[PDB]
């Protein structure tokens, strides 16, 4: 199955962008490969290459525990599509329903992980305090609607920054992790703003 330049420049890109290891770029490409070959032999027409490439992207990388998420996705390259339905049609077509929920299950911690890697922070103390710091930001209403992305931010940055750890610049820190994580400076503003107003209802939920 030959596939198109354009679907295979952008995963190269992307995938260069994103910092993300070789063999995830090879597991992109049978992905597309396999969905692309299953679309032509049923004469479907393969729509938005680019945004099906990002979505065998993410696949893979969620597949080998260094997820990508969606707003990194945008940040990298800000013309991609609905990448969702597009992952959502490879998940489909491909049948891989079983593996795409263990996926979504594992995805919170490991994208913990590696933010709190790439901050040159320490595992062992990020990961199960973070942890419960996510499970509290569900409970509160008024962050409903934050994306898992942006609670696992939020959960990481109040753990850097608001002292969550004594419940059991600041500019520069946003910035720096921004940088690191290839998101938007602006919208992690936002979501933390957002967090930091209703800091009191976090901890009730937490404690």
């Amino acid at each position: 199955v030959v596939l198109h330049p354009t679907m295979l420049n952008c995963m190269r890109g992307l995938h260069k962008k994103a910092v993300l290891p070789e063999p995830v770029l090879d597991r992109g490409i049978e992905l597309a490969r396999a969905f692309v070959g299953g679309r032509r032999a049923r004469g479907q027409r393969v729509e938005r290459q680019p945004d099906v490439a990002a979505a065998c992207l993410m696949i893979a990388a969620e597949e080998a525990q260094q997820p990508l998420p969606l707003a990194e996705v945008r940040c990298l390259d800000s013309s991609l599509g609905d990448v969702e339905l597009r992952r959502a049609d490879i998940v489909r077509e491909l049948h891989l329903e079983d593996s795409e929920r263990r996926l979504r299950d594992t995805f919170a911690d490991n994208l913990l992980v590696k933010y709190i890697l790439k901050l040159g922070l320490q595992v062992s103390l990020y990961l199960p305090h973070c942890k419960r710091l996510l499970t509290a930001l569900g409970r509160v209403e008024a962050l409903a609607g934050l994306t898992v992305a942006d609670r696992v931010t939020t959960a990481l940055l109040l753990a850097r920054t608001a002292q969550t750890l004594s419940w059991e610049g600041m500019e520069a820190i946003y910035a720096n992790f921004s940088s690191k994580a290839h998101l938007e400076v602006t919208k992690v503003n936002k979501i933390m703003h957002l967090a930091v107003d209703v800091l009191p209802l976090i901890q009730a939920a937490f404690q």
